[PDB]
This record gives C-alpha cells, sequence and structure tokens, in this order.
C-alpha cells in the first residue's frame, strides 16, 4: 500500500473540486480514505491513502 494521487489513464492525475469525490474515488477503489489536494507534487489531484498496489497511481513523466 502507498499514499499517492491516483491516476486515470495514462499517468494522469484526477483534478478534484470536491474533498468528498476524492475519497468517493479513493475508497472505491480500496482506499481507507482520500481527499483533493489543491497544492502538492503534481498540484490539484485526488490524494488517497493507503491504496493497494494493483491500482495505478501518479509516477514522474507526462499524462498521456
Amino acid at each position: 500500500v502507498r499514499d499517492a494521487y491516483i491516476a486515470a489513464p495514462h499517468n494522469c492525475v484526477y483534478e478534484c473540486a470536491r474533498n468528498e469525490y476524492c475519497n468517493d474515488l479513493c475508497t472505491k477503489n480500496g482506499a481507507k480514505s482520500g481527499y483533493c489536494q489543491w497544492v502538492g507534487k503534481y498540484g490539484n489531484g485526488c490524494w488517497c491513502i493507503e491504496l493497494p498496489d494493483n491500482v495505478p497511481i501518479r509516477v514522474p513523466g507526462k499524462c498521456h
């Protein structure tokens, strides 16, 4: 497990307007919880706590 920005295809963050949007997205993918990160390594995007490792996360490189 790891805390990170969950990724949408391909290596893209999920932008967010609401914390609830991110908590729902993160927990439906197996995380403990989540929130909208407005300031972070990749800027605006959903951040998940304890996301299982079969689910993609934002890693260095370009969103494509």
